[PDB]
């Protein structure tokens, strides 16, 4: 893969919202969301998020990535991460988390990235560990079936 990242832009909300495949997806990016995914909704968390990002091949967006908190000399925390579901474990999100742990370092000087993922989220928690992101918490959740779930909340020092 070569990859490229820039804002996202509205002309890749269609792209971006056409990512999460079913409604466990849409939950693990997204709790808030709710199935269907629209544009509507995506630019309603693109609003009152920040650096909302999109990664880029052979002129695909393949990734998309925000801070859903970000506390200047302190922390952000990563949110709406997602993947195009013909690019997933093709190095996009880990390519994406690198970015973002950047523009965290420079554009806000954080110390620590932030990263909650749903229990369910196997290849989530085995990336994010594997990125040098460690469990620190586990708080409950609901899914919109109102059943339990458990949000790992895991971080990384940035320098
Ligand atoms: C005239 C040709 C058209 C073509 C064509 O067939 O040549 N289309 C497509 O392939 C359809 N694309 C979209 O719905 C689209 N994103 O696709 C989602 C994706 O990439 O997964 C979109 C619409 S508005 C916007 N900002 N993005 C239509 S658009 C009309
Ligand atoms: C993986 C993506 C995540 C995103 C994201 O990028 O969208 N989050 C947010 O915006 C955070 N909000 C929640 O924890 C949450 N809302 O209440 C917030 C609170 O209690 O503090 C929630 C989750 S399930 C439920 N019933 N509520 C996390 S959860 C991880």
């Amino acid at each position: 893969m070569q990859l490229s990242h820039r804002p996202a832009e509205t002309g890749d909300l269609e792209t971006v919202a056409g990512f999460p495949q079913d409604r466990d997806e849409l939950f693990y990016c997204y709790p808030k969301a709710i199935w269907p995914f629209s544009v509507a909704q995506l630019a309603a968390a693109i609003a009152e998020r920040r650096g909302s990002t999109v990664a880029v091949h052979d002129g695909q967006v393949l990734g998309f990535a925000n801070f859903y908190q970000w506390q200047h000399g302190d922390f952000c925390a990563l949110g709406n991460m997602m993947v195009a579901p013909a690019a997933r474990g093709l190095g996009v999100a880990r390519y994406l988390i690198g970015v973002m742990e950047n523009l965290a370092r420079e554009q806000y000087k954080a110390r620590l990235m932030k990263i909650s993922c749903f229990n369910a989220n196997a290849a989530g928690l085995l990336l994010y560990t594997q990125l040098g992101y460690q469990p620190r918490a586990i708080a409950e959740r609901h899914d919109p079936d109102g059943r339990r779930v458990a949000l790992i909340q895991m971080d990384k020092p940035l320098e």
